[PDB]
């Protein structure tokens, strides 16, 4: 069986990505920080799959995937690079090098140790990417419409001036160098490249340890009734679906060279609590209400369409009613 290396198999979104690789049941390598989190994955959450782990403790280590490649090189097939570096005053050493290092850095090992077998490689990007923040609040401006196409216009210069640009910045160069690195070693690798970009991503864990795997709905389900309601807008999506397209991605010859935008709609502070409420009336007495009905998200961010991504995917997305039922109640189970 064909084997596939995910980095950072720990992860939210790479542990649904191992869990349908397993349920395929493909042999797969993760890559860990410890071996105390690789027997975890190995021994428990995975256990009855054929997985194995390698321990990679710094991502912003250019060099931290040789030795993965060099003793796992005749063997790795599928390449699905979901880590990133832990995320200053410092945004350009602390965020924007490790960044860049972080995700050319094993295209670097591959071409080194493994540039003839691995045969698709898929990249998890963001959003970010996609749109600088500063540019995400032009509302129903059709001609400011952000597609698979658009790029985060915030130079490597002024994307630090603030931790938020510094983030965002550090996922746009982080994706423009593995594009760079593959379009100057398309002929020294056989690899074909693709990528997926998520937003904000909800959803179920794969496995439970009111603490979700998404900072947006912890804030909101550890709101006090009277709280000040944070700012939150953008698009959401499904971690199942994300780690369904990263597999789709690396499967299907469509999905070659695409960047594929995993976004399945929009979303603010207000829309999210109406569902909320709605589908949990036992939170009714904790969690606020705010102004039901208002905070239409389409008219507050710039418009989004990634129907390219949604057709040639060919599945679609759950939505938000479903991703938020499913995360909270396998939260509220977790409180038994």
């Amino acid at each position: 069986m064909t084997t596939v290396f995910v980095s950072g198999a720990t992860g939210f979104i790479a542990q649904h990505v191992v869990r349908q690789l397993l349920d395929q049941n493909y042999k797969v390598i993760g890559s860990v920080r410890s071996a105390e989190k690789g027997d975890h994955l190995k021994n428990v959450i995975f256990k009855g799959g054929d997985f194995n782990y390698e321990i990679v403790k710094d991502i912003s280590d250019p060099t931290a995937f040789d030795h993965v490649f060099e003793k796992h090189g005749k063997d790795i097939k599928v390449v699905l690079h979901t880590a990133s570096p832990f995320h200053t005053t410092d945004i350009e050493k602390d965020l924007l090098i490790p960044a860049v290092n972080g995700t050319k850095g094993i295209l670097e090992s591959i071409k080194k140790y493994a540039a003839q077998t691995v045969e698709r490689v898929v990249v998890t990007s963001s959003f970010a990417a996609n749109t600088s923040t500063v540019d995400m609040f032009y509302a129903k401006d059709s001609s400011k419409t952000i597609t698979e196409e658009s790029w985060n216009q915030d130079t490597w210069e002024s994307c630090q001036s603030d931790p938020i640009r510094g983030y965002c910045g550090s996922k746009k160069f982080a994706e423009k160098a593995a594009w760079d690195f593959y379009n100057a070693n398309k002929d020294s690798v056989k690899f074909k490249l693709s990528i997926i970009n998520p937003v904000y991503v909800f959803g179920p864990q794969n496995y439970v340890e009111l603490n979700t795997s998404s900072e947006v709905i912890n804030s909101l389900v550890h709101l006090k009734k009277d709280d000040p309601l944070p700012e939150f807008a953008g698009g959401h999506i499904d971690v199942r679906d994300v780690a369904k397209a990263h597999i789709l991605a690396f499967q299907k010859d469509e999905l070659i060279e695409q960047r594929l935008m995993l976004h399945a709609g929009l979303f603010t502070t207000q829309t999210l609590l109406d569902i909320i409420n709605e589908q949990f009336p036992e939170l009714k007495g904790k969690i606020p209400a705010g102004k039901p009905g208002t905070g239409n998200p389409d008219d507050a961010l710039t418009p989004v369409d990634n129907s390219k991504t949604k057709k040639l995917l060919g599945f679609e997305f759950i939505d938000l009613k479903k991703d938020l039922y499913d995360t909270i109640s396998q939260i509220l189970e977790a409180e038994k």
